[PDB]
């Protein structure tokens, strides 16, 4: 019967609640118990705080009004306000003190995921303080997880006036006995209850959630750790840059701060970074997640040379130029890993910082051609299979669903063997027509890749593998050099192709290299261990790219 | 006969040249005359500086090599290097000391504009210093004005080796006697001369330009002050955000730094900011130049209400949300001016700073309906003409070329009279079929607007005018408030509709308002006085939005 969930902000989604700072200030400054709240509520519906909450005045017009109220309250109580008493000062501290209440948000997340219509209903103000950005951030981080945000100052009404609940029920397209409403102030529940809404006084979070769990019949507390926030492709800002006449580059863009350019692998998508894209934006970064040349909404010229490393790097630099970026942090995985390394080597001035997932920096062997090298490793066999234009395209484009369902697997979940692919005559010869969904990806996620590769298919992506000679000659020009910009390498325990030991010799070329390791991690790092990936990168960026 | 122009960087496009810092350091530190240059050149083609310039090593590998050379040079010269001697320190100072040489660049600009193939040919290095971004910036600002940039370290060759000139002539698709090459070091000219290229030793800039003027037969020196850099639409990064299911917003994006959101007027385009977009990017800003709802590549639903101020503002906030921006600076002109003001009023938390060109902040008259107000001013007549869905669309869409050629005029150049448009029965009744091109815009610029308005025409844009009642009711909710965030107002002397006196009362609502005035400026401010506009905004942003 419950179909909707409403959360107060202050005291429910954010802690500590600003009303409690009022008590601790009183206590701190040894003021009469409740003085600050008497002054705050002064005049009830005709008072300054209602005008604020109704949106009639801004937070800065309100500040001196509240000071007066404190004077009037302190006079009436026959005490003297302390020297250098400052309402601005106090509210600054208070507002910046509050953070998202993780357990509660995730509870709301869960409820939405099981299909509830969730909303924030809050009395709040038009904040014009020089420090308003802080609160602006919080509300941003919070609003993306809810169907609605109803702000007292935006709708001209306040809790606990009955009108706002009607507005709430209207906005929800629900009837009162279908909503649960959580709030920390009892007065505000009264009117929700009168309409027949389930209510919860939120004192301590956990108890509030136990009640919520009980009423909804969904497990909220003690539940498993949820995935990082993902991306709905159509809620994203999509960018397009022509880097030369044939060729356009597409990216997805989120956040502000230092520019971070995410470079996916074979055969993937900007979408392979769906778990990183929110995290880093939230961490303070401008994330530019590429469709690498040949993929998705990016161009895919058919010629092989269009995909050698030199051209691909030139084109990334041009990307920076047209977009006005003097530098960006480069982070790549798989093929994208290889490319960001060479970016560091040929264009240090344009690379703020470099990092790679799984892809070690391997230098060219001036003495042994890459064809020889690739033969020297059985696990590289599939690469020779990729050389003959047409063969791999045909196998891979034959059933897309099948292809990605088969590639995108966690460690325990392997259904292919990159071992003697050539001999076998294909990648899929002894793997299933209809592989099971891997635990890492949903049917919907797989279909996204499916719809993308329908645009250009595999020629472009496969071409990346077809310039072994050209890339080797090129790479050799950099044998003299060293990587001295900040650099992170991140290894995946259970990558059975990009094994962590391939990275062992990296400090020889990259003396200040920083490292990350991820246990129980296959080749598809971002979607296998998104929490860990986010943790390692954000930590790295904060110390090294700022 | 001359068809191409090549410019050295160090000493030609950038001053002071780093070789001269070497002399002044020597002089500063009382070292043997030339010691620093002996050490720099040490070993000629087998030396460290060649490897650097050839790209064999990075600038940071080079640094200690150069120190050794100084030791060896100082030993041989029987002097002791000073306590705390630091090549890094010296090159840091030097590189950061150099700036673009305005007269020279503009000379190159001019030559390109009269059809020359221009290029930079320079010996230079792979810079991995922690401070490489500085130089990265300079090269960015410089490379956008030239057909080619040939870097010694990128092509593996150096001036004055003859191979690089061959490469140069190849890249240019020119024969030697069609190029002029400017350089400050004589040795480098020698090989250009051997092939039969016109050359210029660049000592003082002005003399170099006099020779250049003489050889090319184009006036370079003493020439009129050129326009700010414009934008080629197809060299820009284009962004797309769906703000709700019907409706997508398109923007053009350039630069990094604080987010600046540019809001054009009626009936215009992101392209109306073409002169501001580079300037601000160069000034340190992330410029997001909108197609406002109803225009260009943005959506244009036909319903009027889709265009009231409230919806338009909601949708801008959503724009921020989906793009991950907690705030941005809002700058608008005309209708966009009106909108940024209301943004400040209803969403201060999301507005870092607000500024308007021509559009004063006028509050609603709670007592007099907007229809009455608009009748009270003869110069507003055209607005009543705009009310009847269909009438204005038909006149305006009938000849697009004609429409914009007629609207987009400088002050002296007026061909319409917004006076008694209704009575006359149209905007164009006694104006020409084929107006002359106004001095502000080229045929190509006008055609750009033409091709844009072909997409949705005038319904959307005109609809902005059709919510006088709705916007008035809405605006009234803010009668209690004040604008206390940083705010600039910029008036145009010769705006015969948005006259500067309409702004006189603004300090009553906006007490810290900052002001800008532009003399000899019509209504189409950005394209009328781009230099002034850029000057006022950049100055304002630097003090107020940072
Ligand atoms: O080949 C590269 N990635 C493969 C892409 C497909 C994937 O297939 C898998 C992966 C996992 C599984 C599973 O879990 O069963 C199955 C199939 C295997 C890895 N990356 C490079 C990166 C650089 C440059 C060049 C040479 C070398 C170094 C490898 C390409
Ligand atoms: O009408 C608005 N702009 C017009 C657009 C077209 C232009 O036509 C011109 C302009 C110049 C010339 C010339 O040089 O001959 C000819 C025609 C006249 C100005 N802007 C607003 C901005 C706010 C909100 C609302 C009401 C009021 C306050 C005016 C719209
Ligand atoms: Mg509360
Ligand atoms: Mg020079």
């Amino acid at each position: 019967t419950l179909r909707a969930a409403v959360f107060d902000l202050d005291g429910v989604l954010a802690l500590p609640a600003v009303f409690g700072v009022l008590g601790r200030t009183e206590e701190a400054l040894a003021l009469p118990r409740g003085l600050l709240n008497d002054a705050f509520q002064k005049g009830g519906p005709e008072g300054a705080t209602t005008r604020l909450m109704k949106g009639e005045i801004t937070l800065s017009q309100w500040i001196p009004l509240m000071e007066e109220n404190c004077r009037k309250c302190s006079e009436t109580a026959k005490v003297c306000l302390p020297k250098n008493f400052s309402i601005k000062e106090i509210f600054d501290k208070a507002i910046s003190a509050r953070k998202i209440n993780r357990p509660m948000l995730q509870a709301a997340l869960m409820l939405r995921k099981k299909g509830f219509t969730t909303a924030i209903l809050t009395n709040t103000w038009l904040d014009d303080r020089a420090e308003r950005d802080g609160l602006a951030q919080l509300m941003c981080e919070l609003k993306m997880h809810f169907d609605f945000l109803i702000e007292s100052c935006q709708v001209g009404m306040v809790k606990p006036e009955p009108q706002i609940y009607k507005f709430l029920l209207d906005t929800l397209k629900a009837s009162p006995s279908e909503v649960v409403f959580l709030d920390d102030i009892g007065a505000n529940l009264k009117p929700a209850r009168d309409l027949g809404m389930v209510t919860i006084l939120v004192q301590d979070t956990d108890t509030a959630l136990k009640e919520l769990e009980k009423v909804t019949g969904i497990q909220l507390l003690n539940t498993p750790a949820p995935l990082p926030t993902s991306c709905n492709p159509s809620d994203m800002s999509h960018g397009y840059v022509t880097v030369k006449p044939r060729v356009r580059l597409h990216f997805v863009e989120l956040g502000s701060g230092p520019a971070v350019c995410l470079c996916h692998g074979f055969p993937e998508s900007w979408y392979s970074w769906r778990y990183q894209i929110p995290a880093l934006a939230q961490a303070g970064y401008r994330v530019l997640a590429m469709d690498m040349k040949g993929y998705g909404e990016s161009s895919a010229p058919p010629e092989i040379e269009e995909y050698c490393m030199e051209v691909l790097c030139k084109e990334m630099v041009t990307f920076l130029d047209k977009l006005g970026l003097s530098q960006a942090v480069f982070i790549g995985h798989d093929w994208g890993g290889m490319l960001v390394w060479y970016m560091a080597l040929f264009y240090p001035e344009r690379v703020r910082a470099v990092a790679s997932l799984n892809t070690p920096f391997i230098p060219a062997n001036p003495n042994m051609s890459p064809l020889e090298s690739i033969k020297a490793n059985p696990v590289f066999d599939y690469q020779l299979y990729f050389q003959e234009p047409g063969v791999a395209e045909a196998e891979l484009e034959q059933n897309l669903s099948r292809t990605f369902k088969s590639l995108f697997r966690a460690s325990d979940e392997s259904v292919l063997s990159m071992h003697k692919v050539c001999e076998a005559g294909g990648l899929f010869v002894n793997s299933p027509e209809e592989p099971s969904l891997s635990r890492m990806v949903t049917e919907e996620e797989i279909q996204f890749y499916v719809q993308q590769f329908k645009k250009s298919g595999f020629r472009g992506p496969l071409n990346w593998y077809r310039n072994m000679e050209r890339n080797w000659k090129w790479a050799c020009k950099s044998l003299g050099r060293k990587i001295l910009i900040p650099a992170l390498m991140v290894t995946a325990e259970k990558d059975f192709v990009l094994v962590p030991q391939m990275s062992q010799h990296m400090e020889d070329w990259i003396p200040h290299l920083k490292r990350g390791h991820i246990e129980d991690c296959g080749h598809w790092t971002q979607m296998d261990k998104p929490t860990e990936v986010n943790q390692i990168l954000i930590k790295w960026l904060d110390s090294d790219a700022r």
